[PDB]
C-alpha cells in the first residue's frame, strides 16, 4: 500500500510528500541528470544499505551489516567484537577482503526496448522476459561494444518489475576498497541480541563505520596501499535537530522482495503450507533442543547459534500468521483480483479473470507435492542433523573398490565427517531431536510419499522411530569417532553401500530434490499469469498508488515518527531512550549487559548536544516507512534531507506488510542519529569522524 | 497514598474535595448515624464485599467466593466451569461456615486501653499488642452480657501505629450468606494464574451472594424461615463509566503493610526473606516444569502445587523490582534520619535509641533468620517427603491390648494423604535432589538437621544417593513397602525408617529455629512504638497511615493509567475486545465462554457499553489497596459503585511498604461488566431488577 517506489515516481509522488511535509526540491532528493541525495546512497556488501555521511567517503551502516569485518579483524589480544573499534587515524582503518560499495550512477527506463527485442519470440511461453543471462544480454547491446572496459568501475544490469511489464536499466560504479573506520561494542550494536529481534521499543545502536577508498582520481580500484578516500558526488548532512511525533521522514534503499500482487490462493498457501508447517515443525525441533540445553550447559554453548538461526524465520512466519488471521490479508488480495475481474468483464478483456484463474489451479494443483517438499525441507534437510552427515561420492566410491587413491578417498570423506560432527555437534541431541522430528514427519507423510529409507520404520523395525534412529547411529560408519577410525583401517564399498545413516542422508536428499524437479514446472504458468495480472492492474488503477515489488533494487519510502497500539490499553510511543537501555540492564545475561562508559554518559547526563529538548537521550525511533530486508542501514531523512537515522529493523505486527501494508501496525525500526554520534563521541573518543562529518544545528 | 482510618476522614474531606468529591462527608461515613460505609462488609473473614441491593444482594470477587462455588460443584452441575443463576429466591445455595461483618460502630479507645496498660507493672510486657488481653477490655467496656443485650453484636479493640492508638469496633455478623450468581471460571478468572499481577487485565472477576436473616432483620444462622436482610443501606450502581482522571475511591479491610519498616528491615526483607523465596521457587519450580512438559500424568499432578508455588515467587519478584529501583531503603533511611536530627533537635534521645534497637535486632538475627527461610522454603515447602508421616507417641505405644490395628489404620490414612493420586514419587526425589544440593551448599555441616549429615557422613556428598536410600528403605517409600510394615509394624523399623528420620529431623530444626527467632520480635515492636510516636509527634497524623491491620479503610485516587518502562503505556481501562485477543481454544487458561464471545461478535452490549460503543471489562486507579482489599468496592464522586477492586499490579507490591505513585495501581472489574455478564450470559434479570440503577 504506502510503498517502495521506484526513482522515477518520485515526480508523481513529489506532490504528496510536500503535503506530508517533505521541503527539499524534487531534484535535490533523485535527479536523472544530475548530482542528487540518490548519489550519497549505496548497497553495502551486496544486501545492506548504506550511506556517505563526509567529503572524504565515510559511510554508516548498521553494526549487523558491518558485523563479518568486525569479527575478521577481531583477534583474542583486540577483541573488536565485543569492545569496538576506533580508528584514530586515516592510516589506522583496516581493509577489508571482499567486500563492495555499489552507487546507483544512473537509472533508465528500457521497457520500450526490451519489450521490441522480446517481440523476436521463438515460443511465447518463453521465460527469458524474466531471465537474467536474457536481460544481461540485451543490457551489453544498449550500453555498447567492451562498456566495462571503456568505463572502469562502471557496470550495467537490467531488471524486470510488476512482473515483466516494466524494465529498467541502471549504471553502477562499485568499490572494492571499503575500509572499516569503525564501530561500537556489541553490547551497543547488538544490545537485545536475538531477544529483541523484531521487537518495538528497540534500545539497540546498530551502527558501524566504514571509508570507500579509490586511485587518485575517485576511480574504482582493488586494496592498495597507494589508495586515498573517495571524495564524493553528495553526501549527507547530519541533523542534530532530532524528531517529533507526526515528523514527516524518508527512506531510501535496497528492499529485497515482497509479494503484494500474491493470489487470495497464494496467501492461503502461504498460511496453511510454507508457515504452518514451519512453524509446527521448528516448534518441536527448538522443544527439544531447549530441554537439552536448559539441562546441559555444555550443551547450551554447542547449540545456542543452532537455536537462534532456527528461531529467527519462526518468529518471521508467527507474526505473518498473525496479519493473516487478524488483519484481511486474504480478504484484501480476493477483493484487489475481483475488482480487477469485474473492470476486465465490462472492458470485453477476459484475460485478465483466466489468468487469476490459472494461478489459482496451479496453486490448487501443485497443494500436496508443496506440503510434501515443506514436510522434508523443514522437518529433516534443516531439522535433523544426520540428515547432512557424509555421502561418499561417484568418484571416492571408484577410488576404494587399487592405488594411492584409496588414503586420498578416506581423507576427504574424514573431512566431511570432522565437519559433520564437529566441536558443536551432539550425537545424543541429534538422535532426541530426530524422534520427535521424524515421528511428527511419519505421521504426516503417508508410506507411498516417504523417502525409500524411512519405510524401515513400519516395516523393520514395527513403527518403533527411536530404535531406528538407534541403529542408525549404533551400525553406521560416522555413528561415533571410533566407528569411523575402523571403517577407515578397512574401507569396503559393500559397507557404504548399505550403512544406515548414507542409505537416510541419500534417500532423503533424493526425495528433496524429487520434490524440488517436481514443483518447478509450477513457478512458470503463475509468473506468466502474474505478467497478464500486474499489466491488468496497473492499466486499471494506475501506477500511482501500487509500487513493483521490491527485487533488491534502489527504492524510496516515506512516511511519519509515529508509534503505535499492539494490543487492548498498551500503546508504544514513536522514541526510546537511554534509561530503557539501563531498565533492561541484566550483569548476568550477555545479550543484555550495558558497556561501563556509556553507563557512566547516562549516570553523569554527558550527553552534549545529542540529548532531546527535555534533556533526556534518544535512542531510537521508529516510523510509518514501508521497509522489508535489504533496507538494513538505509539512510532516514528529515523534511530536509538530513540524515536523523539508520533503519535497522521492521517489529513482527509488520512482517505481514511484504504483502500488505499495514498502517496501524508495521513500523520501521531506526536508530537515532544522535545516539550514534553520542557512542562515536562519548564511547568511541574518535572527534576525527564528527570533524569530517558536516553537522547542522 | 493511604488505607486511612474512618476517623480520618474529618481530616482528608477536604482534600478528597479537592480531587473531585462531590459527596458529604457524613453520607460517605458518619459516626453516630447511617453513612455509605453501612453497605461495606467482610466477606468471609478476608474478603471485602458490599450490600448493592434493598434485598441484601452482595457482590465480591470471583476468587473470594471460589470456594463456595466449587462446594455446590458437582461432575452433573459443575457450577465452577459454567456458571451459577439462581432464578428465584428458594435457588439462592446456602454455604457452611461463611460470614458477613458490618461494623456498625468505631470508636476511639486509646485513652481508656493507655490507662488499663498503667497496671501491667513490667515495662517490656507484650499485653499491649495481645489480642486475649484487648479483648478482656473490649469486654470490659461494652458491659457483662453486651452480645445478649444487643444479639448479633459483638465488640474488638485493635492497636494501630505500633501501639499509640486504639479503636473498638462494634461488629454485626450474618452467617447465613447464600450463593445467589457466579459467572463461568473462564470470566471470572479469564487470566488463571498467567494474569495474576497483571495489567492490562481481562477479568470479570466477581460472585454474587445473599445475606438472610431472622423476620426482624437480626442475624441467624441457617434456617429455611430465614428471609433477605433489608439493610440500612446499599450502594446505587452507576451506569455512567469512567474517564481518565476521574476521581475514585474504595472502603476495604486492608490486610497488612510495613510502611513503618527501618532502612535495616527493607535490606532484612530483600537479602534474607524475598532472595532465598526467588532461589528456591525458582529451583523448585524449574524441575516441576520440565517433568510436567514431559509427561502429561505429571501435568494434571502437579498444574495445582506449581501454580501455588508460582504465586508468593512473583510477589518477591515485584517486591524486589521496587526495593532495587523504587528507592525504599533510601526513603526509609531518609524518614529515620529525619527524625533523629529531630529528637537530637528536642533534646530527647529515645527516637535514636529506638532506631538502633531495631538496627541491632536485625543485624543480631540474620544467620538465624536465614537458615529459617532457606528450610522453609527448602525444605518444609520445597520437599513433599519432608510432610511424610511421623508416628506419634501414642501410635508410637501400640505397636510396642492389641490396638495396634487402629494404630496401623492412622498411619495408613496419612500415608494415603501424603501419597495421594497428585503425589508422584519420582518427581519427589528429582525435587528434593535439586533443593538438598542448594540447601547443603548454604547451611554449612553445624546448622544441618542432624538426618542431612549423612549426606557427608554415609553417603560421600552423594544427594542422588541419599534421596534414593531414602524411598528404597522406607516404610512410606511405595504402597507395597508400607504393606509388608503394616502386616508385620515393629518399633524398631519405624524408629531407625530413614524417611521418618528425615521428617522429624527438619521439622525439629525447623521448630528449633522459630523457638530461637520469636524473642527478637518483641524488642523491635516495642522499639516500634516509641519510633512511630515519635514520627506521628514530628510530621503529624495526617500524611501518615497506620500500617493495616485487617480493620476498615478507605483510600482515594484517580482513575489512571501509567507507563511501566521507557515508550510502553497502558491506559486506564480495558474492553473486551482485549479478552478476544486473549482467546486461545486450545489452552484452558485462556478459553472464551461461547455466550461472551457472541455478545462481542453481535455488538449486544445494551446500555453497558461506553460512549464510542466499545464494552468496557476492568479499569485502573490510584487508590492505596493490598490483600485483603478482594471485592472492594470502588465509589465515583457521588459514591456510586463503578467497579469491584480484584487485584494490584506487581509493581506496586512494594506499595505495601512504600506507596509507588507513578507504578502502583488497583485492578478493577468494571461494573458495566458485571451487569453485561449477569444479563447478557447468566439471563438473571430478577438481580439487575433489585438493584438501583443510576444512568
Ligand atoms: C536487527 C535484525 C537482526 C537480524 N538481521 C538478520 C541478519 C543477521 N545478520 C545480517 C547481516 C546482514 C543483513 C541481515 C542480517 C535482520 C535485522
Ligand atoms: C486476582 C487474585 C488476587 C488475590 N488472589 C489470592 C487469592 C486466591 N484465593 C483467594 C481468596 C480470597 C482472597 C484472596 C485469594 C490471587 C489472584
Ligand atoms: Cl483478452
Ligand atoms: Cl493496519
Ligand atoms: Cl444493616
Amino acid at each position: 500500500d504506502e510503498g517502495m517506489w521506484l526513482m522515477q515516481q518520485l515526480g508523481r509522488k513529489y506532490a504528496q510528500m510536500k503535503e506530508r511535509g517533505l521541503k527539499m526540491k524534487e531534484y535535490d532528493l533523485y535527479n536523472p541528470n544530475g548530482t542528487s541525495l540518490k548519489d550519497a546512497v549505496v548497497l553495502f556488501d551486496g544486501g545492506c544499505t548504506g550511506e556517505v555521511v563526509s567529503d572524504r567517503g565515510l559511510v554508516l551502516t548498521n553494526h549487523h551489516c558491518g558485523y563479518d569485518m568486525i569479527q575478521a579483524h577481531s583477534t583474542l589480544e583486540h577483541n573488536y567484537l565485543e569492545n569496538g573499534f576506533w580508528a584514530m587515524r586515516e592510516a589506522d582503518e583496516l581493509p577489508n577482503k571482499d567486500i563492495s560499495v555499489v552507487f546507483i550512477d544512473k537509472i533508465e527506463d528500457v521497457t520500450d526496448y526490451v519489450k521490441k527485442e522480446l517481440k523476436a519470440i521463438k515460443d511465447p511461453n518463453s521465460m527469458d522476459y524474466l531471465s537474467p543471462k536474457y536481460l544481461q544480454k540485451l543490457a551489453d547491446k544498449k550500453a555498447g561494444k567492451n562498456f566495462s572496459a571503456k568505463n572502469p568501475g562502471l557496470s550495467v544490469e537490467i531488471k524486470a518489475f510488476y512482473g515483466g511489464n516494466l524494465y529498467l536499466m541502471f549504471t553502477k560504479k562499485t568499490y572494492t576498497d571499503v575500509r572499516l573506520v569503525g564501530a561500537p561494542p556489541s553490547s551497543i550494536g547488538k544490545f537485545g541480541a536475538d531477544t529483541d529481534n523484531w521487537i518495538w521499543p528497540r534500545h539497540t545502536g546498530d551502527f558501524s563505520i566504514f571509508r570507500i577508498y579509490a586511485d587518485k582520481n575517485g576511480n574504482p580500484a582493488p586494496y592498495s596501499e597507494d589508495n586515498v578516500p573517495l571524495k564524493p558526488k553528495r553526501f549527507f548532512n547530519i541533523s542534530l535537530g532530532g524528531v517529533q511525533e507526526n515528523d514527516y521522514a524518508m527512506i531510501m534503499g535496497f528492499p529485497g522482495t515482497t509479494h503484494r500482487y500474491f493470489t487470495a490462493s497464494e496467501v492461503d498457501e502461504w498460511k496453511s503450507i510454507d508457515n504452518d508447517i514451519r512453524i509446527r515443525m521448528r516448534d518441536i525441533r527448538q522443544g527439544v533442543m531447549l530441554r537439552e540445553m536448559l539441562a546441559d550447559p555444555q550443551i547450551k554453548i554447542m547449540y545456542s547459534a543452532k537455536y537462534a538461526a532456527s528461531q529467527n524465520a519462526y518468529k518471521r512466519a508467527i507474526g505473518a500468521n498473525w496479519a493473516i488471521k487478524t488483519r484481511g490479508l486474504r480478504q484484501n488480495k480476493q477483493a484487489m483480483q475481483d475488482r480487477l475481474i469485474a473492470w476486465g468483464a465490462k472492458q470485453g478483456t477476459p484475460r485478465y479473470e483466466e489468468a487469476v484463474h490459472e494461478i489459482d489451479a496451479t496453486v490448487a494443483k501443485r497443494a500436496d507435492l508443496r506440503r510434501r517438499y515443506w514436510m522434508i525441507e523443514e522437518g529433516i534437510i534443516r531439522g535433523i542433523e544426520f540428515a547432512r552427515s557424509p555421502i561418499p561420492t561417484e568418484d571416492e566410491t571408484k577410488a576404494l573398490q587399487d592405488a594411492s587413491a584409496r588414503k586420498e578417498a578416506i581423507d576427504k570423506i574424514r573431512t566431511r565427517y570432522s565437519k559433520f560432527a564437529n566441536k558443536d555437534y551432539s550425537a545424543e541431541v541429534d538422535k532426541k531431536v530426530a524422534v520427535a522430528m521424524l515421528t511428527e514427519y511419519l505421521k504426516e507423510i503417508p508410506y507411498e510419499n516417504l523417502p525409500l529409507h524411512l519405510r524401515l520404520v513400519k516395516d523393520r523395525f514395527a513403527g518403533d522411530v527411536q530404535a531406528y534412529v538407534d541403529d542408525i547411529f549404533a551400525r553406521s560408519v560416522f555413528g561415533s569417532e571410533a566407528q569411523f577410525d575402523a571403517f577407515a583401517a578397512v574401507p569396503s564399498v559393500e559397507k557404504l553401500a548399505e550403512d544406515p545413516m548414507v542409505l537416510f542422508a541419500s534417500s532423503v536428499f533424493d526425495e528433496y530434490r524429487k520434490l524440488y524437479n517436481e514443483l518447478r514446472p509450477y513457478d512458470d504458468p503463475i509468473l506468466r499469469a502474474q505478467r497478464t495480472y500486474i499489466a491488468g492492474l496497473l492499466e486499471m488503477d494506475g501506477d500511482q498508488d501500487q509500487f513493483p515489488d521490491a527485487n533488491l533494487t534502489l527504492r524510496f519510502t516515506y512516511g511519519q515518527v509515529k508509534g503505535y497500539s499492539p494490543r487492548d490499553n498498551v500503546y508504544y510511543g514513536h522514541q526510546t531512550t537511554l534509561d530503557g537501555v539501563m531498565e533492561k540492564e541484566d550483569p548476568d545475561n550477555w545479550e543484555f549487559v550495558v558497556d561501563p562508559k556509556l553507563k557512566a554518559v547516562y549516570e553523569r547526563k554527558d550527553f552534549g548536544r545529542y540529548a532531546d529538548r527535555s534533556g533526556r537521550m534518544p535512542v531510537a525511533f521508529c516510523a510509518t516507512t514501508h521497509t522489508t530486508g535489504g533496507n538494513s542501514g538505509s539512510p532516514v531523512m528529515n523534511a530536509n534531507g538530513e540524515l536523523i537515522g539508520l533503519n535497522f529493523d521492521r517489529n513482527w505486527e509488520g512482517v505481514g506488510g511484504d504483502i500488505q501494508y499495514l498502517a496501524d501496525y508495521q513500523r520501521s525500526i531506526i536508530v537515532d542519529i544522535r545516539y550514534v554520534l553520542l557512542v562515536i563521541d562519548k564511547v568511541g573518543g574518535c572527534q576525527r569522524l564528527l570533524d569530517e562529518m558536516n553537522i547542522v544545528p
